């Protein structure tokens, strides 16, 4: 449970925003990519097992899973890579809500920055720090901290 | 001392690694960058201070120090800018150091990788997860944990 992120890839711009959610705390981390491409989202899986203990990743579509540049990102970075299938229904409807905050987010902040991006990490800022009362962010660390202990 | 961090610019293949250390935990966020901007710093604390809960930066020189766009993004996520004159000596000591290692990793996972960008990622991962026994990814934890109970 501490180690299990989800994949999610949503769209805004003609742009894709790739999402991972740490499951137990609905903590986020986003980056704006042209496509999703294999390599675009081995590198954000580097980047995120790099900075977060990641056990498991339930990718987010069948060619992500596929994908032998993800399994060889889910390799090096010592990750089990999993299917996204949602044996649990309400897991679609969770990431589906998500999705819509997200995008609210940054309609709200849109017009502080040109850039989607920057946009889009103003949101990741916002959501993770909303109290819920804990945030996001105090969630992930609470949940991590007492698995080391 | 669980919000302040360390912004550290170093140098490799004509490119420049731009990083943050958690200085009482010695874990780090890196990436690649062109050159140092203001509006590059701007948006790496942007994208820091979504993830960490980031009290103080010390910036890494007196251009980021100055720069407008660096104090708007401050602004933004709620940091105290702060200048990084090593007032304790030992701290150039401990952060040339750690360029000096980054380095040394980097070139030992050099050739994974066609672009720098990925071999950084590798070399923030191997770092964070070294066991020195607690790694620093651990102590960042265990430390922003204590702090929030
Ligand atoms: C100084 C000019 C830059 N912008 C002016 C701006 C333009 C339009 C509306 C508001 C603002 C504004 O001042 N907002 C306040 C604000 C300032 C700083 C941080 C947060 C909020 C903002 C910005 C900063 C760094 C970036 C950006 C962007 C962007 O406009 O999207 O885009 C991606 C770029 C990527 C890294 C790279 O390429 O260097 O880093
Ligand atoms: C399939 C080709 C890709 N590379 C082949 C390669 C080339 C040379 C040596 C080894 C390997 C190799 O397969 N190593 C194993 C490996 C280790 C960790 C993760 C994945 C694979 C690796 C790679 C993946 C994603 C990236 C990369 C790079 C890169 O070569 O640097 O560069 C930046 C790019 C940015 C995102 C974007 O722009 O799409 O994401």
């Amino acid at each position: 449970s501490p180690g299990i992120w989800q994949l999610d890839c949503t769209h805004l711009e003609g742009k894709v925003i790739l999402v991972a959610v740490h499951v137990a705390s609905g903590y986020i981390e986003a980056e704006v990519i042209p496509a999703e491409t294999g390599q675009e989202t081995a590198y954000f899986l580097l980047k995120l097992a790099g900075r977060w203990p990641v056990k498991t990743v339930h990718t987010d579509n069948g060619s992500n899973f596929t994908s032998t540049t993800v399994k060889a990102a889910c390799w090096w970075a010592g990750i089990k890579q999993e299917d996204g299938i949602p044996y649990n229904p309400q897991s679609q409807g969770v990431i589906e809500s998500m999705n819509k905050e997200l995008k609210k987010i940054i309609g709200q902040v849109r017009d502080q920055a040109e850039h989607l991006k920057t946009a889009v990490q103003m949101a990741v800022f916002i959501h993770n720090h909303k109290r819920k009362g804990y945030s996001a962010g105090e969630r992930i660390v609470d949940i991590i901290a007492t698995d080391i202990q």
